[PDB]
């Protein structure tokens, strides 16, 4: 889906800038609206092949991906940089927003990460790892709605496995056991990462593993240490990150048991 770069526009401020260049507020002239846009910009003009690839590589992805907890792409657009062009989501990363918002009630945290996990959940059900899940990568559509993105490391798994095996420059404080040490990811790598990321999510949006180096996280982890319990976070939350903290991959639950823990309803 490439765009044409003569119905965007963008804003000269950037929303946000990474290793990889910017993300730029923008708007792209639909059919009859239009449609306002977060872009990917990549640095320095897309000259690094593997950043490019990369960029491909995550349109490609997100492109497969349908489900109201998932950011949209709208497409990709090749002009100044190489561009890739989604829908806004106007309150932008958790992490950010909890750090200046730091009213946010329980029950809407829960909600949120709630929303995270059932994206989740329909990612290992289409067979794909996210492999960057944390809270900057989680988008605030609004205060009450979720939606994942920055798929830039995922993968989708062979038909005949139930991970990836990677033959990297990572962000090892949200990687389970397996990942450091045999580089496999599954969707249950996931589910730890998922853990890190609901510790941040009740911690305001805090560092995790803060002032630690990855090797001393990794050491940390091989000791069965966990990091505590954020100040006033629902013990029932505290005790699911735990649990999502489980060394052995087979006994950690996947997705479908984690969205279930989350849900705040009666059900079966
Ligand atoms: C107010 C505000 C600020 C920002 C920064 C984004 C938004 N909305 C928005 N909506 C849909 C998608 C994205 C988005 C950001 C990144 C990314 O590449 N983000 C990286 C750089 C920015 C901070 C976090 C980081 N992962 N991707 C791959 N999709 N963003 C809103």
């Amino acid at each position: 889906v490439y765009l044409d770069r003569k119905l965007l526009t963008l804003e000269d401020k950037e929303l946000g800038s990474g290793n990889f260049g910017t993300v730029k507020k923008g708007y792209y002239q639909m059919k009859k609206v239009v449609k306002t846009v977060a872009v990917k910009i990549l640095k320095n003009e897309a000259n690094d092949p593997a950043l490019k690839d990369e960029l491909l590589a995550e349109a490609n992805v997100m492109q497969q991906l349908d489900n109201p907890y998932i950011v949209r792409m709208i497409g990709i657009c090749e002009a100044e940089s190489w561009m890739l062009v989604m829908e806004m989501a106007e309150l932008g990363p958790l992490n950010k927003y909890l750090q200046q918002n730091r009213h946010v009630k329980d029950k809407n945290i829960i909600e949120l990460v709630h929303q995270v996990s059932m994206g989740m959940k329909y990612l290992e059900e289409s067979n794909f790892v996210h492999r960057d899940l944390a809270a900057r990568n989680v988008l605030l559509v609004t205060q009450h709605y979720a939606k994942i993105s920055d798929f830039g490391l995922s993968k989708a798994l062979r038909a005949d496995e139930n991970y990836y095996k990677a033959q990297g420059k990572w962000p090892v404080k949200w990687y389970a056991p397996e990942c450091i040490n045999y580089y496999k990811f599954s969707s249950k790598s996931d589910v730890w990462s998922f853990g890190v990321l609901m510790w941040e999510a009740f911690s305001y949006g805090q560092k995790p593993y803060r002032g630690m180096k990855g090797s001393e996280v990794t050491a940390m982890l091989e000791k069965g240490e966990r990091m505590g319990c954020p100040a006033g976070c629902p013990r029932e939350m505290y005790d699911l990150m735990n649990l999502c903290w489980t060394y052995d991959v087979e006994n950690r639950p996947g997705f479908a048991a984690v969205e279930l823990r989350l849900r705040n309803y009666y059900y079966d």
